[PDB]
């Protein structure tokens, strides 16, 4: 169901939690090839999390289930707030920039839990 790839999309996205704070832990140490790996592992992992939030959005369109609709669309776009976020900070570290790269993680966190209750609402709503 459309609710079961909704949960498979949510264990995806705490992945990318535990491996974001890992990460966080080497940038912190200043262990800069962990740092390199770890972003990589985040690239994959953000790009399947945005591809299985797509399929749900349109499913949940297909259904006509308007209220998981909108707050599919509230959420992706949160999504992509972050992606940008991110894809700013893999641009620090790529520019050894360690002071973009401190901003922009801690705004990564901010926009990720801000969109927590979302993430809980849409769950319900499928
Ligand atoms: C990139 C991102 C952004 C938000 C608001 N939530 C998650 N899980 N991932």
């Amino acid at each position: 169901s459309v609710k079961s790839e909704y949960a498979e999309a949510a264990a995806v996205g705490q992945e990318a939690v535990a491996v974001f704070n890992t990460m966080k832990a080497a940038f912190q140490n200043g262990d800069k090839e962990a740092v390199a790996q770890y972003l990589a592992r985040l690239a994959s992992l953000y790009t399947r999390h945005e591809e299985l939030l797509n399929r749900i959005l349109e499913k949940a369109r297909r259904e006509g289930n308007k209220e998981a609709v909108t707050l599919m669309n509230e959420f992706t776009a949160t999504f992509q707030t972050g992606k940008s976020i991110f894809n700013a900070m893999v641009a620090a570290f790529k520019n050894g920039d360690d002071d973009s790269f401190e901003s922009y993680l801690q705004a990564l966190e901010k926009v990720t839990a801000k969109g927590e209750t979302l993430a809980d609402q849409i769950a319900k709503a499928l």
